[PDB]
């Protein structure tokens, strides 16, 4: 696929902190086309349920449009296309032969844009899939790090190496979202990046991709987005297809925050 | 309610052309709270269904949901405060009394971000509503006017004197989006205006607010707005639950484009 060339393939040094949650991202097709991303979540039962997040205005959110979802799983560029380069912004090599297909959606809500989905088809070993861990603490970040597929593409990391900050979506009175804000030069999010994760510094879900001003060409303040909060997210539309609590802590341990679960 | 300063009371000559189809939009709340705006909208029978328009991220998308929303006729502020002053920045005068309560959802679609909903009372004649026109012709024009209730407050005209574009939301790729561009110190839209109308010169819904940089503090392209086409959402996800066409055009006259009716 083809996304924008100040993208940083996974693959890269850039994700040498990050060979666990990487294989949690996967990019996935609605109605046949290729449209967003998602990742697998942990729960505190440790037991591999497929839980899938990703953003609610991907409108995976009824039986019907779930069930005929195609997840992709592994697709990157072999190789690190150096950043700001034409061959980063050309199209690249990914495989997209390691999929699976169908979903039901066990939550969805709009306030902060998430939709958790549970894949109809166990983890394939030979994938070599992560489920990563999470944090609904209420509280900002030093730093965080997004895996996600611009443009439905090869996988991409950005990092942000600077405060999050908690606010409504584009700025707006609230909490409900995660500002975060990308390096002058580095990796940003794209069409298509919606519903890849944050992670905090320890690898734990914070939220997922809403939207932003942020591209390649953004500046300022501009090179930022939102995430829709785990935290928020939690509680939801206080029932249980609205919310994350009861799918992923499941047996109410009280857990605040979990670490991922590996196929190995 | 409170509002950015630089918008228009719509009872200020700025509202003298459109003295119909500011009596289409309402303020409504979700689960108690102020929420979104919407508006109604005619259909080809001409037969005064409350077909209510509105955004898919305000969230009115569940029975219980649509259910229990109340919906405000004639909340706007009753003088016209002077654009740009401490006055149309402060809390209105407006009521709150004159509302209905309770719809069900007949479509929703994510990709323009739409909601049709039909309110479950019949329209009261003492209200004095107004059932606006729509246009679903592939095409851009040259101004549009938006009426809607910025942050839920007391509603507001905004004016675009340039010529509409066609995009994907943030001006993406696609064709899903009206993109308005609005005047250096005209009127803008809040959140809490979402799912208000963008009518074409000729007062004809052609689209409701998904959402944009503008604020009164916005400048050049930032100072604009993203509409989900009224074009799009007519086919929409291609069945009846997710499209505009069974509902505005039961009758399977084949309008392109059709007029409002008033309640009288
Ligand atoms: C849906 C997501 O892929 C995008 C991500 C944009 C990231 C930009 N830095 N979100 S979005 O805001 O563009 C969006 C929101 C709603 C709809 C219906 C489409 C796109
Ligand atoms: C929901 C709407 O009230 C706003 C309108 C913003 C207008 C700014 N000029 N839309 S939004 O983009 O802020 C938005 C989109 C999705 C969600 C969940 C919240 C807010
Ligand atoms: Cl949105």
């Amino acid at each position: 696929g083809v996304s924008g060339s100040c993208n940083i393939d996974v693959v890269c040094p850039e994700g040498n902190g990050h060979r666990d949650v990487i294989r949690s991202v996967a990019a996935y097709s609605r109605q046949g086309t290729m449209w967003c991303t998602g990742s697998l979540v942990n729960n505190s039962a440790n037991d591999k349920k497929m839980y899938f997040l990703t953003a609610n205005h991907c409108g995976m959110t009824t039986a019907a449009i779930a069930s005929s979802m195609v997840v992709y799983w592994n697709y990157q560029n072999s190789t690190c296309r150096a950043p700001g380069s034409s061959s980063s912004g050309a199209n690249g090599d990914g495989s997209l032969a390691q999929s699976q297909t169908g979903a039901v959606v066990r939550a969805t809500n709009a306030a902060s844009d998430f939709t958790l989905l549970e894949l109809n088809t166990a983890a394939n070993p030979a994938y070599n899939l992560f489920w990563a861990g999470w944090d609904r603490r209420d509280q900002n970040f030093a730093g965080a790090t997004a895996i996600h597929h611009p443009n439905v593409a090869e996988k991409r990391i950005s990092h942000s190496t600077v405060a999050t900050e908690i606010s409504g979506y584009n700025g707006a009175t609230g909490t409900s979202h995660l500002h975060v804000f990308w390096q002058a030069s580095g990796g940003v999010t794209e069409p298509g990046s919606s519903g890849s994760p944050i992670y905090s510094p320890e690898k734990r879900v914070l939220g997922q991709l809403h939207g932003g001003p942020s591209s390649c060409s953004a500046t300022g303040a501009d090179r930022s987005d939102y995430y829709g909060r785990v935290f928020t997210s939690w509680t939801g539309g206080g029932t249980s297809a609205t919310r994350l609590s009861d799918w992923l802590d499941a047996a109410g341990t009280g857990a605040q925050f979990i670490d991922g679960l590996d196929s190995t």
